[PDB]
């Protein structure tokens, strides 16, 4: 029994990973939509409800599961087992009925690319969410009233098992009937996305991108919960109590997968072909192509294998037109590569005054430092880009900024015999003494 020690850490790390994504991850998903007015979209309305269901499990289902394993058989069915039988179904029924609202929203979204925005608003989204909880409560808390008094002979309050009238009636209303709607709708979405993808406004690639991310979510839920919900009806015609325990735990694990799916899935950058196409267009300075590619569904914030985005390479290669349209198409102006360089670092290096001003105008980090601690002022001062050094200082660039090698933008100007820049950087440093000078 030497493995008993190693099993603790392995399970503990997996349970720690779960809690992290399931509680913190979901709260962060909720807060991102809650504190951004531009992110309050009907699709984002359903994922907040999906995160609320995962959160509601963690606080009202897992405590009962944790209390069982830790303390043992303090399993007082009359109350204890009735609450976290009821709460368990409620959360699961809420989750799958939310995925029904998603599966339908995504068919309305994919099929009707330019019609959807008007069709589905915040008002129509709240009603769909409202319905889910009204149904979910009836489906979950129904049986707890319908079957009021405990059975004679063979009661199983504190067991997943029961008679066929519950095993089928519950599993139908809580899984299979919802599953039918989902699979039928995401089967319909499946073929429309190919039919319009073969045939082919960016709207289709914004909503077929959305349909793909959420399709993974829908699949991972089905994959997680099918094993349990296969075994409840199938038992009536099998599994030990210890078998049911891991099948439920598998279902619970899904609560952490959603935040992970949103961090781990590339679908906006799913078109590896269309993604690397834009990265090249923006670098080569091909305004016609970049505009066309963006309009055809190309991700503005595509990450290179090194970490460079189209805005990086555009700022580097000195293509002002592409920098403007990228920003105009919602480009991360403070995008970082592996060493932390932003497009302003690159614009500063290659001496493009036009782009440095445009980046700053669009809210670029003037003092943004890379892993070495090198700021855009370090690079502009190093190569003799005096116009950029002045623009940078004007936007409040820090002259005292130091890299890992202890070198400051002034030092680099001196060490490259840049007399003009060194004077402007030395003057800039005595700014605090010009409180006395009016
Ligand atoms: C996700 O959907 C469902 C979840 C459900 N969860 C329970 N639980 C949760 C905890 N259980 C066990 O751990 C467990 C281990 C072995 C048998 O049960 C049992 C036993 C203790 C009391 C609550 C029970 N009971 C249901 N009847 C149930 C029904 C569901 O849909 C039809």
């Amino acid at each position: 029994p030497q493995l008993d020690i190693t099993r603790a850490i392995s399970v503990g790390l997996v349970l720690g990973a779960f809690i992290l994504f399931a509680i913190v991850g979901n709260i962060l998903v909720i807060l991102s939509v809650a504190c951004n007015r531009h992110l309050r979209t009907p699709t984002n309305y359903f994922i907040v409800n999906l995160a609320m269901a995962d959160l509601l499990l963690c606080f009202t289902v897992l405590p009962f599961s944790a209390a069982l394993e830790v303390l043992g058989y303090w399993v007082l069915g009359r109350t204890f087992c009735d609450i976290w039988a009821a709460m368990d179904v409620l959360c699961c029924t809420a989750s799958i009925l939310s995925l029904c609202a998603i599966s339908i929203d995504r068919y309305i979204g994919v099929r009707y690319y330019l019609q959807y925005p008007t069709l589905v608003t915040r008002r129509k989204a709240i009603l769909a969410l409202l319905c889910v909880w009204v149904l979910s409560t009836v489906i979950s808390i129904g049986p707890l009233l319908v079957w009021k008094e405990p059975a004679p002979n063979y009661d199983k309050v504190c067991g997943v098992t029961e008679e066929p009238f519950y095993a089928l009636f519950s599993s139908l209303g809580s899984f299979y009937i919802p599953l039918a709607v989902i699979l039928v709708m995401y089967c319909r979405v499946y073929i429309v996305a190919k039919r319009t993808t073969k045939n082919l406004s960016f709207k289709f690639s914004r909503e077929k991108k959305a349909a793909k991310m959420l399709g993974i979510v829908v699949g991972m839920f089905i994959l997680c919960w099918l094993p349990f919900f296969i075994a409840l009806p199938l038992g009536s015609l099998k599994p030990p109590d210890a078998v049911f325990k891991v099948l439920l735990w598998l279902g619970y694990f899904n609560s952490c997968l959603n935040p992970i799916i949103y961090l781990c899935a590339e679908d906006l950058v799913e078109d590896w072909e269309k993604a690397r196409k834009l990265l090249e267009a923006a670098r080569k300075g091909q305004d016609d192509e970049v505009r066309i590619l963006l309009a055809n569904g190309a991700d503005v914030n595509t990450a290179d294998e090194t970490g460079f985005t189209p805005l990086h390479l555009a700022a580097w290669e000195g293509h002002l037109g592409i920098v403007e349209v990228l920003l105009k198409n919602g480009a991360d102006v403070n995008a970082n590569d592996e060493r932390g360089h932003t497009p302003l670092h690159l614009a500063a290096y290659t001496g493009h005054l036009e782009i440095v001003e445009v980046l700053l105008k669009n809210g670029a980090g003037v003092n943004a430092t890379d892993v070495i601690g090198t700021a855009p002022l370090h690079l502009a001062a190093m190569w003799g880009h005096l116009e950029i050094v002045e623009v940078l200082l004007k936007n409040g660039a820090d002259v005292n900024a130091q890299d890992k090698f202890g070198k400051t933008p002034f030092d680099l100007a001196i060490d490259n015999g840049n007399e003009d820049i060194a004077e402007v950087l030395q003057k800039a440093a005595t700014r605090e003494l010009e409180v006395l000078f009016q």
